[PDB]
């Protein structure tokens, strides 16, 4: 297509997704609304599919619970706390890729299994909400006393374009490989989560496809790490997923057909097909290994650590179609699980690289021996981590919506109070002019508060006022020294009125933009909201924090440290977590840089007579040929003058992306035109309005 | 990406480009009204421009005129007939991969040159229109009578995604190549107007870079015929063309760097740079040819022809740059073009292989001659040539907006004129339902007439009621027997009426529709505009009307024949032409089936026991699990109770397509919830009228 022939360029697209001409639903349509008017005693038809088996792909046992808990694991797996990305959010495992990952193998049966109650409920249920909901509905079938559930997951329409999802350009390939995700001595690539391509956390095999659990327990710690979970909460997720369900390997493989993207119209969608032989009901093959860990797997119970891991030993066996896989030595018959379509069979138990790893890492062990003697314990964490794992990607409490929404504020969740509604915001942006703060200290401050937000797990962002907070008042992006001075300030004018730190960080932003407009003799009223809360260091948790430091932010052309990524890739890919679009992501950075916002105040591209005055006076001279751009060192440019050969202004590649990218050029060249001076006065600030009220889901 | 997974999947994108997230302007922004308040007497600032030349990029004895040209002629260049893409009409040549063709060499520079009357002008002139006028005007700078112009081509944003430039990997390869674009002996892949990739029309050194005019001559007579141009107005575009400029190859052009979308944000956008010795004026690279095709190149004249490529004999040499060029037999100095920098130093003519061919080719050679001595004619046809070149993808003058727009209607306009408006649509609506025509008989043939349309060119579409007119009444996907049955009772209905035929046929569409609204219990009152009118046979060119020939239509899951392509291939791309998204896509076919609107009265996708009442049918069935889809031979699939295991229904890929990709299953789904059967129905009916309005640009 238009474009194999440049792949180092921007992928734009990016920032245009889930667009108007792609969403089906009318332009009024609120999902929120509509939602909160479902019949959440719908519980009752999610419970019964459970036991109403389909003959195109029959529940085993007559149950499907373990099909679909991992069918919400899965649609959850995917999550990595790096940049939020992934999730269960979304419903995403309905779209290229992740409904065709070889991990997803017969997850397609699952999701089609949900299709009646989708149709029944329907613009009241998303899918996203659907699956995510499944595998918690038949915890409590087979006897879990799940911690909540909440509603709230808005549907897409297409893949999620922004993901990365790794670097091989084939399907589960050994790590030791051209392509490979890992370096150094099994040092996984940042971003990723997963061991390798299409899986979603590790290979039950072993590393690379060889068995042994104590560098599967690498992994395992080393990927759910990456999802957010702690050694206590994988332990316990591994074993309560375990607990019911069971592998399926009965078969030769290479008759399946291909998965879902690659099958043709006749497979309905759906993928795995076997058309060579039977590959339903006992000789279904999904994962390829074959058996299941507890003796009666279609219900809650203690037999995970209960003789099995903990009470057999173990050896490793092959499967019928080839996985290798741990089976228990000497087993009782009353131990074995019983055949999938008939009772009066018995088949075997198993454990996968990852169970045994359970038993054989010194520290797995230690908390899999508490939740074999303290099974009170194991149910609760289990719960709660099952719920972390379905709402890590939901973001504030706000958000969630439904009957089952539990009243405690947990610390993953980011809670911020409601602040005061009640307090003339007037008289505060008086105080904050009469202030001696500058138009630039204002709006670099409120921009820092505000620019942590991303949209993938919709955590961040301006409400709660953390930046005032360990760890970020002292990010070295945030310009600790500034940030205080201008704190201080602030802090003083909030308790003096009765507004929010957050509101008040914001307010000044505001007032920075206004006076900015002011001096180009431009007169405006940004818009505002006021309800932002301040939050506490205890309800902050620091380490999960740590993620969302601006290593790197385009729009005030700051850069910790020299990085891989170029520049403007760094740029977009905040801009997209950020919620913009390339216009707005233009306009800002045209904006900023007049204002003198650069970290370190420096004058990079400023490209002005006089900053602290909103002009499009970067676009108009960034297309100017009457200059040349030189080269001068790293991320470095010389604007110089083509008549006098002198140095007019410097600049980086961030600046200077928007005057080389043909489609950036085009929205520069736009702003730059005689006629659009108030429209980019007005779309800088609406871009503005944007980002200061990216996290106030708190609001109608 | 997402996607190098499964390359044969449907490119749905290509339904979703210049939508709000990627376009700048607010959402009112309404250019047709703003261009009208240009100041066209712009016409002395673009003059001017032609002597005012800029440092960086000197003009030619001091006037761009030929570079202005050359960007207006490549721009126009790239259009073909077979699909209406390429052209002018949305100013793509500011994009990739347009931007950065090596046929477009230094174009970038053209174009930048352009920018500060863009920046003048701003919103009222786009830049489509700016680069499709600018030859014009040189032309009448230099000399000219141009024949006309029209503003009013609407400003894009990014690539045209739909536009699928050939099968290469590589930019101006061999034609005895892998990934070739010729077959059997030098038969042109259907779509494609250019000999290779990144080339507009042929090769100027030869075939393959081997000189031979005659050989040229063929592929110059090919491509521009696919390019809507005869033999007349090729040999006038030709020498038009090279009656004024230059080719400039005086330099190693190894040289050279990046085309733009691969050269660094150092180069402002621009490519093609020469960093290591002097790459402007007499030391510029471009073709690789150098040399200038008459004595006085900044002016028109009668040069060309006159003692030059006629007069004198010429004979193969070899430029600076290595390129094939044909050079005169012992010249007089006074015939020399002069160096572009200093007049007084003497330079050389040239001649490419596509003017030699005018000369030798038998059939070019006597309309070479026409013009040498005949010149007033020559200035005529070149002209009007030059107009129909950068208007061809125009569409209805009706679009044309500016004081020069021509009185004359000319053929390749597809003129129309305006039907009566007063008439009183309910009166017509009556006889209509008062006539025995049936529901589907209805829809079918108002189908038929809107669905020509193409947004590439604009052409096409149900105004002028051309269907009843040849070719198009004995068109095999139009039905000819039932069109005429339907003709007959229309045309009387609108004779009766003083409503005309295209009026009354979608008015009767229109009424079909209403009818199996009101058959599902719905009431409905479709909106309508007045105003279509009917068209004559002399004003419709049968030759031109062959390419808009509905060979292939799965929104009547119709084939003319077998055809290399997918049917799903053909459906989006006959859906991207008409201007609809993947959503209006799906409603159209669900509801088109249910209407019993097949070719040849098939029953391939009905799914309903109710064929005339719009229902969301085809959906629920389409979704429903209890069937399995059984391959059943060419493009036909058997749908099966999964119970009796007995056929139910048959359908082909067009059909199954939508419950087998996973974005229009997503769809389906949607419109098979038990709570969107007034959405389908209210999104049908919006699908449906957005089709028979497409072309009604004579509305404000
Ligand atoms: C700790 C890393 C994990 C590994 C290596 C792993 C591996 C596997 C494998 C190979 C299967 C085979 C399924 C088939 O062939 O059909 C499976 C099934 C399953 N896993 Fe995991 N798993 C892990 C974690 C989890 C977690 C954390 C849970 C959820 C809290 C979970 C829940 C399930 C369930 C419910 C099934 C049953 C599927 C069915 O019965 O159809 N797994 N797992
Ligand atoms: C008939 C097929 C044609 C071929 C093979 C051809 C080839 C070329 C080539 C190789 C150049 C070299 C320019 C450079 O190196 O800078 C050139 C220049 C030019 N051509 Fe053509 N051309 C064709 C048709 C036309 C037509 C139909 C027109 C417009 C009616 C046209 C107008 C021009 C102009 C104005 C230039 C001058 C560029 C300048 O002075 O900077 N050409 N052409």
């Amino acid at each position: 297509s238009t474009a194999e022939w440049w792949p180092k360029a921007l992928n734009l697209d990016i920032l245009s997704q889930h667009d108007r001409k792609t969403n089906p639903m009318g332009p009024d349509f609120n999902y929120q609304e509509e939602v909160q008017k479902l019949d959440a005693a719908l519980k009752q038809d999610l419970q019964a599919l459970m036991t109403d088996s389909q003959d195109w792909w029959p529940a085993d046992w007559g149950h499907y619970g373990g099909l679909m808990i991992r069918l919400t694991w899965h649609a959850a797996g995917t999550y990595r706390i790096a940049d939020g990305r992934g999730g269960a959010g979304t419903g995403n495992q309905r779209f290229a890729p992740l409904n065709s990952w070889p991990d997803n193998t017969n997850l397609d049966k699952a999701r089609r299994l949900l299709w009646p109650i989708k149709q029944k409920y329907g613009n009241k249920l998303s899918w996203a909400d659907l699956i995510a909901y499944a595998g918690t509905i038949a915890y409590e079938s087979m006897g879990l006393k799940t911690f909540g559930f909440a509603f709230g997951r808005e549907d897409i329409w297409h893949p999620e374009k922004d993901i990365y999802w790794g670097p091989e350009k084939e399907w589960f390939p050994p790590s030791t490989n051209p392509n490979s995700r890992y370096t150094g001595d099994r040092e996984l690539e940042n971003p990723l989560a997963a061991v390798t391509m299409g899986l979603i956390y590790v290979n039950p095999e072993g590393v690379d496809g060889n068995p042994d659990p104590l560098k599967t327990a690498h992994d395992v710690r080393v990927t759910f790490a990456r999802m957010a979970m702690n050694d206590e909460e994988t332990v316990a997720l591994t074993a309560g997923g375990h607990t019911v369900g069971k592998c399926h390997g009965n078969g030769n493989a290479a008759l399946l057909g291909p998965e879902p993207e690659g099958a043709d119209v006749e497979d309905q969608g759906l993928g795995w097909i076997n058309k060579t032989q039977s590959g339903i009901g006992r000789n279904a093959v999904t994962s390829g290994l074959e058996g299941a860990w507890t003796p009666h797997p279609t219900q809650w119970d203690n037999g995970y650590f209960a003789v099995c891991s903990l009470n057999y030993d173990w050896e490793l066996k092959k499967n019928p179609a080839g996985a290798w896989q741990w089976e228990p030595i000497n087993p009782r018959e009353e131990d074995l699980p019983v055949d999938v379509e008939d009772p009066s069979i018995r088949r075997n138990l198993v454990m996968t690289d990852a169970d045994m790893a359970m038993k054989m890492d010194p520290e797995y062990r230690k908390i899999s021996e508490r939740f074999y003697q303290d099974p009170a314990y194991f149910a609760d964490v289990f719960a709660r981590a099952w719920f972390k794992l379905t709402h890590r990607d939901m973001g504030p409490k706000a958000r969630y919506i439904g009957p089952d929404v539990p009243q405690e504020d947990l610390i993953w969740q980011d809670p911020i109070p409601a602040g005061n509604r009640n307090y003339d915001v007037q008289a505060v942006k008086d105080r904050i002019a009469a202030s001696g703060l500058s138009i630039s200290e204002l709006v670099s401050t409120a921009w820092d508060s505000a620019r942590t937000y991303r949209n993938s797990d919709k955590r961040g962002g301006a409400n709660g006022a953390r930046i005032r907070l360990a760890p970020q008042k002292d990010w070295e992006g945030n310009e600790p020294d500034r940030l205080p001075k201008v704190l201080a300030v602030l802090e003083g004018i909030s308790a003096a009125t009765g507004a929010t730190v957050a509101d008040v960080i914001v307010l000044a932003g505001n007032v920075g933009v206004e006076q900015k407009a002011r001096a180009a003799g431009v007169e405006i009223v940004l818009p505002f909201a006021p309800g932002r809360g301040d939050a506490t260091a205890e309800q902050t948790d620091t380490e999960s924090f740590a993620v969302l430091e601006p290593i790197h932010d385009a729009i005030a052309t700051g850069s910790s440290r020299t990085m891989r990524q170029r520049l403007k890739n760094c740029c977009l890919i905040a801009t997209q977590l950020l919620g913009l679009t390339a216009p707005e992501m233009t306009v800002l950075i045209g904006g900023l840089r007049v204002l003198g916002t650069n970290h370190g105040g420096t004058k990079h591209v400023v490209f002005t007579d006089r900053e602290g005055v909103l002009t499009n006076d970067f676009f108009v001279n960034l297309t100017d040929m009457n200059y040349l751009w030189k080269p001068a060192g790293k991320n470095l440019y010389e604007i110089c003058d083509r008549k006098t050969n002198q140095v007019k202004w410097t600049a980086t590649r961030v600046d200077l992306v928007f005057g080389s990218n043909s489609i950036l050029r085009a929205y520069s060249e736009l702003y730059a035109q005689d006629d659009n001076k108030e429209k980019f006065v007005r779309d800088f600030v609406a871009a503005w309005t944007k980002v200061m009220n990216a996290d106030r889901f708190d609001l109608d």
